């Protein structure tokens, strides 16, 4: 029964069979108690403060093919663009200016920029006295070894599907057991460390999500960063089902049920599919946000997905729009830097 599912999630019994259960129940009474419970173990464990991540996405420069990605290498419909180093320097300043406590610095695999004038802006950013977090997918050890000795303090590299046979084949340059090693060296090295999956991927099960959580519960991640599925008109996925709201909201409460004290993004794909969707995660166990702070022109051409909000507003709209949200959700943006702050327990 989903009275009983919830019973076994409050005493923390997080077997297979009830997370599966969990997901597969599609009764309202069922979804609005696991977003309650959610919402509650966010309040308890870190608190009604929203972190704000301003994001910049220097590059849509990308050497790789997922195939839901609209930045996909064969993507020959899509004006690349590259920010010099002085432009993502001086854009960070003024994000900071607005005060934003992290950096995000985002973009496709873009040989150019790798390592050393990643880490040149790194150290720059650094003097400001902020948290930075990189997103910039798969390199080798050396590399996040350089750019953690320059200052980085946090890494974002979503697991995308811990599926290793759908993995491969929707990410045909790579393997489920790279990103791991990634995720693993990353961690290793002292980084803050942040997966995470997108859901409703083509081929993908219910029990492909539960060994999503599982494998995010496994590793014990400081962050975790869940969106849906958005079919790409310019990739081969361009057909294909969007991924479902609802069933993405409740991987979110559960990743918050099973991480308690993890930091975890409400994504701009979910403000993406449901209008007011960010603010819904919000209240489902998100405790994080991430502006976009791409400037124009080039924040209309980074389209992972199509459709995403915020696209046609001006440069700087970003952060003073989600301290209007955090205040009218009755939250309060974050003091310090929102690095994760652990509850250890039993
Ligand atoms: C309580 C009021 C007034 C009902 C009335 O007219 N009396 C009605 C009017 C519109 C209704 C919402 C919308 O339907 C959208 C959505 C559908 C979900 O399924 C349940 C949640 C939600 C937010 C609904 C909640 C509630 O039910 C609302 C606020
Ligand atoms: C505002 C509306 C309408 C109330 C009304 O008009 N009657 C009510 C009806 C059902 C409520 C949601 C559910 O509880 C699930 C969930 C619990 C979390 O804790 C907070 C977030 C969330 C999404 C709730 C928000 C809000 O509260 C809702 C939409
Ligand atoms: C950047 C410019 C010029 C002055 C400047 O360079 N200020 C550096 C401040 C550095 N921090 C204190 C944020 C750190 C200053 C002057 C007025 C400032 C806004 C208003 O206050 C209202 C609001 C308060 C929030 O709280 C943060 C957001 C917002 C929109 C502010 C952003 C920014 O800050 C503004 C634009
Ligand atoms: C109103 C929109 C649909 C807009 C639409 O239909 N656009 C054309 C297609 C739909 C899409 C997803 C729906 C929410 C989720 O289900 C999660 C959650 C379940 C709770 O039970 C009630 C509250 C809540 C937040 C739901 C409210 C509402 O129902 C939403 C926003
Ligand atoms: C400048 C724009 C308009 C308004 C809209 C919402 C306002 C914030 C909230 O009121 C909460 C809080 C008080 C301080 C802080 C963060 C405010 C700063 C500023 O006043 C904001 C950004
Ligand atoms: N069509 C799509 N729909 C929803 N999310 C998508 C998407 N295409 C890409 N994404 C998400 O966007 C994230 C950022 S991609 C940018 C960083 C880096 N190149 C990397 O791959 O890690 C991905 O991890 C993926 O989960
Ligand atoms: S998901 Fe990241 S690595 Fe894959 S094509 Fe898109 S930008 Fe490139
Ligand atoms: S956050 Fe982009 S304008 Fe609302
Ligand atoms: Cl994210
Ligand atoms: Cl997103």
């Amino acid at each position: 029964t989903g009275r009983e599912i919830l019973e076994k999630l409050e005493r923390r019994e997080f077997t297979r069979e009830v997370l599966k259960e969990a997901l597969s129940i599609n009764d309202r009474g069922f979804n609005e108690a696991l977003f309650k419970l959610a919402d509650e173990i966010r309040r308890k464990y870190v608190g009604d403060e929203v972190h704000i991540r301003a994001i910049i996405e220097f590059s849509n420069v990308c050497r790789k093919n997922c195939l839901y990605c609209g930045l996909r290498r064969d993507n020959k419909n899509l004006k690349r663009y590259r920010m010099t180093p002085e432009e993502i320097v001086e854009r960070a300043r003024l994000a900071v200016q607005f005060g934003a406590k992290t950096i995000v610095l985002q973009s496709g695999e873009d040989p150019y920029y790798m390592p050393d004038v990643i880490s040149d802006i790194v150290k720059e950013i650094k003097k400001m006295g902020v948290a930075v977090t990189l997103s910039l997918g798969e390199w080798p050890r050396e590399y996040y070894e350089k750019w953690k000795e320059a200052g980085a303090d946090r890494y974002l590299l979503r697991h995308e599907t811990a599926n290793p046979v759908l993995h491969r084949k929707l990410r045909p340059d790579t393997s489920f057991e790279n990103r791991l090693n990634c995720l693993l060296t990353l961690k290793e090295l002292g980084y803050e460390t942040g997966a995470g999956s997108m859901v409703g991927l083509p081929g993908q099960t219910i029990d492909d999500l539960v060994d999503d959580l599982l494998f995010l519960k496994e590793h014990d991640f400081d962050m975790v960063g869940i969106g849906p599925f958005i079919p790409h008109p310019d990739t081969p996925l361009a057909n294909e089902k969007k991924g479902d709201f609802t069933l993405t909201l409740k991987m979110v409460a559960l990743t918050r049920i099973l991480l308690p004290d993890s930091n975890i993004p409400a994504t701009t794909a979910m403000g993406t599919i449901v209008p007011g969707g960010r603010e819904i995660t919000l209240r489902c166990g998100a405790n994080v946000i991430m502006p976009n702070w791409t400037p124009s022109p080039y924040r209309q051409l980074y389209q992972l997905y199509p459709g995403k909000i915020c696209v046609f507003e001006k440069d700087t709209a970003c952060i003073p729009c989600v301290m209007k949200m955090i205040e009218l959700l009755g939250r309060k943006p974050g003091r310090d830097w929102g690095g994760r702050k652990r509850v250890f327990e039993t």
